[PDB]
């Protein structure tokens, strides 16, 4: 039944202190038990951590980064809350703060004295260096950053950083004999407040820290006023101007535990009754987010309003997101590295088969293009959000889950026409496609009215022409969540392995990985729902109108596809009503959004040229199409595109999910949610609070 203590890792005698006044009151206040075990430095906790010596720490942006590097795979579980006034945010703004009458602008920092919070950290390191690499005219990886660093700036208080082979670094470090440049609060100059008084003592030229920072040590107006920020545009703005003048928004720091074995229950049992008993002025025994004079900082950051929990699926990668990511992991790659990812445009291809033809597609190219690959839909959508993809085709359904995320809809699918090739299909209005509900002519007995119990087979859940739109017009009669009992058995890949929505499934021909979300389960897609019906594994299909058309009749000449006809198959109407599979115009249960590429908004523009080229080159009427690739075609199976696909079109103005998906089904798509919800959808919700 009882459950065990949270270690804590401190770095510093005055850590522990605190710490143990921590522990002291926890137990005063009778709640969760704390311990404290010390190490000497962030990174060192990180090790300890990893190792089961202890359990949490609280870390910067940029040692969360580290901390979910390989070797240790720690993860953030929960983020500090901060207020300079506005919303308390889970972000923060990097700033450089130097005195007036200095002179320098951001650009003409070679051969300042300069003052950092830490080796490592996201505003006293990674984001100002990160700023100033064109002017540290370094090789790369081969030499050592510091070693930069340290003939840029006359001299500098780096904590954490060698001060032996790099003393330049160090140098400006007030502290005693071995004290001096401590990775602690040893070092008087570590950290936030450390760095501002390298400036205020006259150490230092420039501080490189936090926007509250500057408020934090003079309360004053007056005082301020002897300060100024350096603006990226070679200007400086008041200390108050932090809004318009930062180097950078990096995310709070978060609490940090193990990936495994976590105790991430403890952990936030712990910090919310810190917050309840301890936060701001809730008590006066002992203040949670309050540090002595000598040494600010400990544990957590003076004055946080408290801590909000992260999520399940966040790992460090989302938590920081792209914008970090890309220019933390830009400190460590070559500049030909860096301009090589910014110029190319890495596709997430979804599952094996994807990946293949991706393949094909990237050596085609020249590498203007190139490959990234998940098992499921939603990890590439994660991987677009970590900045490792920087696109995909999604079905309106996961437009939605992309567009709650924050990524946009770029370019959109163009099925094959119908009015004239007249423009070319680039200017055409999408006209989207109509969702229909199939079964075989034999089974007669058969009614829309009668599917209750029957055997269902999906594209997949989360798609709109199969799971959001039937599900949804299904909801709306019976009123009952459970999605899992309406038919008697189905199979709609990416459900519960165990649950009856996969009982139908097959998994690949070897019958692995059954109801997995991708082309490695055969009864997968479009095509893959419509076979299920075919090989009768089901009884009613959810597919659009156009999908039977292209497996009917030989076009497909797969086995199972050759003999059949449109003939053998009739569209269920929502009046209990029957027609051929041609009359789904008159008969369909919805007309659906035609899919989409997405990407940050960012990177939207580059996308589509890329993307303009590439489908001229190998699209429905590209020269090298029959010839070398065809972009849009994959023997039906329907690959990164449709096989229909005549070209990619602009939005037409629908700019945004909402635009895009329109009114209608995005309601209907968030009444299914109060069913069920995703982990992607709940992980973004916090990201982009
Ligand atoms: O009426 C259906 C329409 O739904 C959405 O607006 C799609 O973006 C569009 O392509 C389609 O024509
Ligand atoms: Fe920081
Ligand atoms: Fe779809």
């Amino acid at each position: 039944a009882p459950r065990k203590s949270v270690r804590w890792c401190t770095i510093s005698p005055a850590e522990a202190a605190k710490c143990a006044k921590f522990q002291r009151n926890m137990k005063k206040v009778r709640g969760p038990s704390v311990s404290c075990i010390r190490k000497t430095s962030s990174f060192e906790c990180i090790q300890a951590i990893a190792a089961n010596k202890a359990d949490a720490v609280t870390l910067d942006g940029g040692l969360v980064y580290e901390a979910g590097l390989h070797p240790y795979k720690l993860r953030p579980v929960a983020a500090e809350v901060y207020q300079t006034r506005g919303k308390p945010q889970t972000r923060y703004y990097a700033v450089a703060v130097v005195k007036k009458g200095s002179g320098f602008q951001l650009n003409q920092l070679q051969g300042v004295k300069s003052c950092h919070t830490g080796l490592g950290r996201s505003a006293g390191w990674n984001i100002p260096i990160g700023t100033l690499r064109p002017y540290l005219n370094w090789t790369g990886p081969p030499e050592p950053l510091q070693k930069a660093v340290a003939n840029f700036f006359s001299a500098s208080c780096v904590p954490c950083a060698d001060g032996k082979q790099y003393p330049n670094l160090c140098r400006l470090c007030a502290g005693t004999e071995a004290d001096k440049c401590a990775c602690s609060s040893q070092e008087p100059y570590f950290g936030y407040s450390g760095a501002f008084k390298c400036l205020e003592n006259g150490a230092g030229d420039v501080a490189f820290v936090k926007d509250s920072t500057v408020f934090e040590n003079l309360p004053d107006e007056a005082e301020r006023d002897k300060y100024e920020l350096l603006c990226p545009d070679n200007t400086r703005k008041p200390v108050d101007a932090f809004k318009e003048c930062h180097l950078a928004r990096v995310p709070s720091h978060a609490v940090v535990a193990r990936s495994v074995d976590g105790r991430e229950d403890l952990i936030w049992k712990l910090l919310h009754r810190a917050q309840e008993e301890f936060g701001r002025n809730k008590s006066s025994a002992f203040q949670l987010f309050g540090s002595t004079p000598g040494e600010q900082d400990l544990l957590f950051k003076d004055s946080a309003l408290g801590f909000v929990r992260i999520p399940s699926q966040i790992d460090s990668g989302l938590y920081l997101g792209a914008n970090y990511l890309t220019a933390t992991q830009n400190l460590r790659e070559t500049a030909a590295e860096v301009a090589a990812r910014r110029e190319r445009v890495v596709w997430c291809a979804v599952g094996p088969e994807e990946e293949r033809k991706c393949k094909q597609w990237s050596d085609v190219s020249n590498r203007k293009v190139a490959c990234a690959s998940a098992s499921t839909t939603e990890e590439c959508i994660a991987l677009v959000l970590k900045g490792e993809a920087d696109a995909l085709n999604l079905d309106g359904g996961f437009i939605y889950v992309a567009g709650k995320c924050g990524l946009v809809p770029v370019l959109a699918e163009n099925q094959k026409s119908q009015n004239s090739n007249a423009p070319d299909c680039v200017h055409r209005p999408p006209e989207g496609y109509l969702a229909v509900a199939v079964v075989r002519k034999s089974d007669a007995d058969l009614t829309w009215n009668s599917l209750s119990g029957k055997k269902s087979c999906h594209t997949g859940v989360g798609r709109t022409a199969a799971w959001n739109i039937p599900m949804g017009l299904l909801f709306n009669q019976t009123g009952s969540c459970k999605f899992d009992k309406f038919f008697s058995q189905s199979c709609a890949p990416g459900a519960d392995p165990q649950s009856s929505l996969c009982a139908l499934c097959v998994g690949n021909n070897e019958n692995e990985n059954k109801c997995m979300p991708n082309s490695e389960e055969r009864y997968y897609g479009y095509t893959g729902a419509f076979r299920c019906l075919a090989e009768k594994a089901g009884d009613v299909a959810f597919v659009k109108d156009v999908t039977v058309l292209q497996n009917t009749d030989g076009k497909n000449s797969e086995p199972w596809a050759k003999d059949l006809k449109q003939e053998d198959f009739e569209l269920l109407c929502l009046d209990g009503t029957r027609k051929p599979v041609a009359e789904a115009e008159s008969c369909h249960l919805a007309r659906a959004p035609n899919h989409a590429v997405v990407s940050q908004s960012d990177r939207a523009q580059h996308l589509k040229k890329v993307l303009f080229l590439q489908q001229d080159q190998f699209g429905g009427n590209g020269p090298d199409c029959p010839g070398k690739f065809c972009l849009f075609k994959s023997e039906t199976k329907n690959l990164l595109f449709n096989d229909n696909t005549e070209c990619l079109a602009e939005l037409q103005g629908k700019t945004t999910y909402e635009q895009y998906l329109g009114s209608e089904y995005v309601t209907s798509i968030t009444n299914l949610r109060r069913c069920s919800s995703s982990p992607l959808l709940e992980a973004c919700a916090f990201l982009r609070a």
